[PDB]
């Protein structure tokens, strides 16, 4: 209900292009209609029923990268993401995206990332930290996996430079399907080897020898781990790795076929560090509210229950000390 709503919580898998307001993806669709960039019925037709099935949810990506990637609406929906999160009593969001390179609008990776730092710097509607609600912002630079080794590198070496305007960690994230492990370890141990955090995309796929790699890298976080086997979860639980939850991506997407089956209730009991995300409210049609209204009814727990899970959160986010501290807080004062 609407306790759920004003309780404090902390979001760690939150992509920052699919956390866009339905109405702004519209409005930059009919600008770009209006030039005839695009065709508004189309995309529109898009926008409206793709399945977003794992397969068919990468198209629509597609579509939005094609929507938002300009320095402008970056600056725009870093803002409007921000303030949607806190709006809802989010008081520390780890803000996660891929920097893009587009050379026909001198964008580069380190370009992208400065209108990211340009939206923080506008969010107005409430108070912000990022190096009346107040919300905690750092960031996270996702690899895709599509990149090379040296692709990876850059973003690794853009993440370094950020650190002085809240760049904590690397993310590697994409489509599943592709590319290989292999490619990207070179620039994850680099960067843990210079003290940023890791979190991985893990088991969003059949794919155990990968499962069993990534474990084995010893990541601060992963993300999904839907299709984890049995050497995969006693692994997982010696290392206490937290593993960030998607509920409804995990089911829309169909990695999950049930939220009465989902790992999240092993988790739970089994006493496994584990954070309720959105992964992607825009596309999903969600929102961390209500991620946990679908939580706190399949495990039926009490509000105080609750509240013990969403506190737990704290010492798996990436922040500084001085941070958490306010974080417990925060979390102590309701
Ligand atoms: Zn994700």
């Amino acid at each position: 209900m609407e306790w759920i709503q004003s309780l404090p919580k902390i979001e760690l898998h939150a992509h920052l292009n699919g956390s866009i307001r339905d109405s702004t993806l519209l409005e930059l669709a009919r600008v770009l209609g209006e030039k005839g960039v695009i065709v508004f019925a189309d995309v529109e037709h898009v926008i409206q029923k793709n399945d977003r099935s794992l397969v068919e949810v990468f198209k629509l990506f597609d579509l939005i990268h094609k929507l938002t990637t300009d320095h402008k609406t970056v600056t725009r929906i870093t803002r409007e993401v921000v303030e949607d999160f806190a709006l809802e009593n989010v008081v520390y969001l780890e803000l996660r995206t891929t920097p893009k390179r587009s050379d026909s609008i001198g964008m580069s990776k380190r370009s992208y990332m400065e209108a990211v730092i340009q939206g923080l710097r506008s969010v107005s509607e409430v108070d912000i930290d990022f190096v009346r609600k107040k919300i905690y912002v750092r960031l996270l630079l996702s690899i895709d996996r599509r990149e090379t080794t040296e692709s990876a590198m850059e973003t690794v070496k853009l993440a370094l430079e950020m650190r002085d305007v809240g760049v904590v960690g690397i993310d590697l994230s994409g489509n599943p399907l592709v590319g290989e492990w292999s490619t990207f370890l070179p620039a994850l141990q680099y960067a843990k080897d210079n003290d940023l955090h890791i979190t991985l995309h893990c088991g969003e796929v059949p794919n155990p020898k990968e499962i069993q790699a990534m474990l084995d890298f010893k990541p601060h976080r992963i993300g999904h781990a839907c299709f984890f086997k049995d050497e995969d979860w006693t692994k997982l639980k010696s290392f206490r790795i937290p593993v960030e939850i998607c509920l409804t991506s995990n089911i829309v997407t169909k990695s999950i076929s049930s939220i009465d089956i989902h790992h999240f209730a092993d988790l739970y009991n089994a006493k496994h560090p584990l954070i309720l995300c959105t992964d992607d409210f825009g596309v999903f049609s969600t929102s961390l509210s209500n991620e946990y209204a679908l939580a706190v009814r399949s495990l039926g727990l009490s509000k105080s229950e609750t509240f013990a899970l969403a506190r737990a959160a704290i010492d798996a986010t990436f922040a500084e000390d001085e941070v958490k501290q306010q974080l417990r807080f925060i979390f102590d004062s309701a």
